[PDB]
């Protein structure tokens, strides 16, 4: 019942989806149309705040995360910033351990949304190439300290709260957005959320939707060339920065609308997955 | 446009990243003030290049087209090293225009990412008497120098930020109606800081007109002052209470906000609006 648009939000949980679908139609001027959702325009600018506000409101809800406990989470990645919000308006302390071979620009979102953020020696690795290794180190510190603290665990890899979110928020959005008028669906894979959720609900709509994951170098290949070509292109054409996985899903998608797979007409939907300010 | 459009963001599709500016959420930030009164904030870091300079970006293109001062796919040029040229960037990718942008060596490189990033042409000019890290008033004039030349030879359409009228103009047609909108009449004061001065002149002009007895502040490094201190702790309050990562300049303006609702100046119950103007992500 939130009205964004003529009202009050009421907190940033309220600022998560219900995303701008962005029509690409200088990028790609037809036959068809390439369309995507406004992900970078979530509070902490990823798609990421739509499966950390499920896996920490779902946790909550079951009673396996009680009124202010901790969490905690091993990441360096979007997962971080976007449970950081949703802790920080929660009022839960959020602990986050990743490898010191990170950036330090990977910990600045995380710790200015109150993160206490683990920096944890690397095993095998130099700065700027965290390995295998640094990271199985960095999820031993998580262990250790849910063992001494009982934290809750967000688990985004096996919490199925993550596909959770995509199903009933990300799908019907886009389903209402486009008025029932889309052929094809395409993202890459992290934790598989986003594709898994979103798929599951548009072929419940509509079972002749295309779904395809986007495959770094059913699917289409992409390679960092390509990805970083069109992260440029997005920005030349439409005037958004996003980040690397964003220009790989651009590549796919035009790949698609070429490929004379769907009809001349159809109606492609990717995901505009970050802010190019995050890297 | 954003005061013309039928552009349903929410439940159908939203045509370019011209529609993305403006009509920002209004947030209560009711955890960091629990009362008495209320502190809310226009959401200008959701702008699609993270800052409040797509509104007036998006109005002195627009206007320079509409006067015929600036031609269909014709060349616009800058000086610029700010927020101002990542939002010059965003609205002339979308309109077709080749945008030029001179700013001193000095400057940090991370300056240029994003306005590289949409297609502005970034030329960069020697230092004349500074360092890196320490960009001069002679180091900004021959990055001016570099532009005027850069225009003989172009004829590229000159943005002149702090000389353009329609900057003002902005907040006056979009940022205050909504904020008047969006708080259904509630509210008790304005507070921003002032840059080109902009948004504080445009968003009070009207804010007055709606209600006389608005109280409006300027934020100073009439005013209330902030330290260098306060902005960086209530820049991180923000994001510790709220979950919002935003810039120095906010921290400065929730600090204020803050002062005036503790001041006692305002009665108990006031509604004090300020902005959170762009994204922490835009800083090292
Ligand atoms: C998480 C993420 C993805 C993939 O999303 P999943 O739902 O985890 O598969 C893609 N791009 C970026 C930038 C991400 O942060
Ligand atoms: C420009 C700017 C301001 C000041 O806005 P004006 O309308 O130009 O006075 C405040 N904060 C940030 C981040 C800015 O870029």
């Amino acid at each position: 019942t939130v009205d964004r648009i003529n009202g009050i939000t009421p907190s940033a949980l309220d600022l998560i989806g219900n995303t701008p679908l962005i029509a690409l139609d200088r990028l790609w001027p037809g036959p068809g149309r390439l369309l995507a959702k406004c992900e970078f325009l979530n509070p902490t600018a990823s798609l990421k705040d739509r499966s950390s506000y499920y896996m920490i409101a779902k946790a909550k809800e079951s009673g396996q995360l009680k009124d202010g406990e901790s969490v905690i989470e091993v990441t360096s990645g979007n997962q971080g910033g976007g449970i950081a919000c949703v802790t920080a308006v929660m009022g839960h302390p959020f602990t986050v351990t990743m490898s010191k071979g990170n950036s330090p620009q990977r910990a600045i979102m995380m710790n200015a949304l109150g993160a206490n953020v683990i920096l944890v020696d690397q095993v095998t690795g130099k700065p700027g190439n965290v390995t295998a290794d640094d990271v199985a180190a960095a999820e031993e510190t998580a262990m250790k300290i849910r063992e001494e603290t009982n934290a809750y665990y967000v688990d985004q890899f096996n919490n199925p709260t993550n596909c959770l979110a995509h199903y009933e928020t990300t799908g019907p959005e886009i389903w209402r957005q486009t008025n029932g008028r889309i052929d094809a669906f395409l993202v890459g894979c992290g934790t598989g959320g986003c594709f898994v959720g979103t798929s599951k609900f548009l072929k419940e709509k509509n079972p002749n939707v295309r779904c395809f994951v986007v495959e770094p170098e059913d699917s289409i290949s992409v390679s960092d060339e390509e990805a970083i070509e069109y992260r440029k292109l997005l920005g030349q054409k439409e005037g958004l920065f996003c980040g690397f996985t964003t220009g790989g899903n651009i590549a796919a998608a035009i790949k698609l609308l070429k490929s004379g797979q769907l009809p001349k007409d159809a109606w492609v939907v990717t995901i505009l997955c970050d802010s190019g300010l995050k890297y």
